[PDB]
């Protein structure tokens, strides 16, 4: 499990379309996962769960643009469950579910397509990574230093202390990023103004981000959000805070670092 | 009591909107309007708590202006949007089994309402103010001629139990009084000034999709008022029905017929 997991990831980074691709397979998982809760039914499921995986290839290789197969991908899903659903009380059911996962999941995940494009494969690793370096950080200086709940009542334990040392971890990791990049090759990088912020949204975006899904787990009953890969935890939990993050980063990016070709 | 209440409003709404797809900046104003009421609208079946609803309200209204004028771009001011939105519904709502039960209810109103009718955003920008009050039009159009057709022409039920008569015989219909106002349109346009029009190839499919999307588009909201209750979306403006109910088949329309004149039409600026 856990020697692939990273560098399996990490080696994907290279090309634009094997970007695309992992984003794909991490949103049937994830995808599968957020609709497995609202569906415990036959083909409901795997169809919105279909739809959630095409996105990424759609919106960066058949459109070179990101709204036009948003509208359809949900169009093609809400036509779906009027034919399959005759139950019209029932059909907002599955259209609420589905709709949480097309913008939250899908729509947010796939925000590396154009952080990469337009950032260099670069700094795509470095928001991912960014987000992971964070969580260790947030666990150890947050047991040992302090009980100030920001975290709800509902939702597992966090803290402003964990935060802010989690904040910093990615404030280090970045100088330490930056001259191995900028060394291993003429490589494009998150300047040095770009990084006070940049720690700033990891942090308090991946501190939202899994509130909101531990939030919709207590809605589904479950402390986990399902089991796809048989590692620890579920696919949408691996996930979670990197969605409110990769958005919060690409408009971080563009406000402060421009272009490229 | 007066009758000049309900013919005031029915005189000024046709051309009060026409008048506005003047300017790219009015566009978005109007748009802007028209999402402040029908969000309201679709957000009160979920909510006649306080707070709750104008907040949400106010971030579905927003879309255009963000989208339009301050990000040159539409994805980013979405997705801070429903940021914006969830991380208020956590702070408000304590029940996280609610938590879901708004964001939901958000979650269908920024795709459908918002996202989807600030659709006309990008096609006045991209295909000329001119198409801009041809796709809008061309539902109220379609609309007429899909009820008359269809009172006088066949009972073979396309629509769902729960929603409102349609026939495919009534959309055969709508569908060639679009094909038909089309023709018509073309001439006068292309005449009043050297202006942009649907080419003569891309008549059939914008036909087709005004067709079968107001006919799903509306289909779906019935399905959503069968849900909270009512047959009315809600009563915002004095006239008759709901905002959301005069918008409903319009919303799955913009979408897919900016597809489809970016694939039949390229950028005629
Ligand atoms: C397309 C970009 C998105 C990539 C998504 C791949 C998710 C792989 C899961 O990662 C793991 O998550 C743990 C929880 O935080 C970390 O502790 C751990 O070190 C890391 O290996
Ligand atoms: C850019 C969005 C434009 C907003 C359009 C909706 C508000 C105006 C509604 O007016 C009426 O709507 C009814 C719906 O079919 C028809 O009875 C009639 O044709 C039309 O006069
Ligand atoms: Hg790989
Ligand atoms: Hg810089
Ligand atoms: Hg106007
Ligand atoms: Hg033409
Ligand atoms: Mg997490
Ligand atoms: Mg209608």
């Amino acid at each position: 499990t856990a020697s692939v997991v990273a560098p399996f990831v990490v080696l994907c980074f290279v090309s634009y379309e094997s970007l695309i691709g992992l984003v794909s397979a991490i949103l049937i998982l994830a995808g599968y996962e957020l609709i497995t809760l609202e569906m415990k039914e036959r083909d409901a499921r795997f169809f919105y769960v279909i739809l959630l995986a095409l996105y990424p290839v759609l919106y960066g290789l058949v459109f070179e643009e990101p709204t036009q197969p948003l509208s359809i991908l949900f169009i093609t899903g809400v036509v779906f469950s009027l034919i399959t659903d005759k139950d019209p009380s029932q059909v907002f059911k599955t259209v609420a579910a589905f709709s949480i996962a097309l913008i939250y999941v899908t729509f947010f995940l796939s925000f590396f397509l154009p952080i990469y494009r337009d950032f260099g494969a670069a700094n795509a690793l470095l928001v991912l990574t960014s987000t992971w370096v964070f969580d260790s950080f947030a666990y150890f200086t947050g047991l040992k230093f302090g009980r100030t709940r920001i975290s709800p009542r509902y939702s597992p334990r966090k803290s402003l202390e964990g935060v802010i040392g989690g904040f910093l971890g990615v404030v280090i990791y970045t100088f330490l990023y930056r001259l191995v990049v900028n060394d291993l090759l003429s490589v494009n990088v998150i300047c040095f103004r770009t990084f006070l912020p940049f720690a700033a949204t990891v942090a308090i975006m991946d501190t939202f981000g899994d509130i909101f899904e531990s939030a919709l787990k207590r809605h589904y009953g479950v402390k986990d959000s399902g089991k796809t890969l048989p590692g620890h935890g579920g696919m949408l939990d691996r996930i979670d805070g990197l969605l409110f993050v990769a958005p919060v980063c690409y408009i971080v990016f563009k406000i402060l670092e421009g272009v490229v070709r």
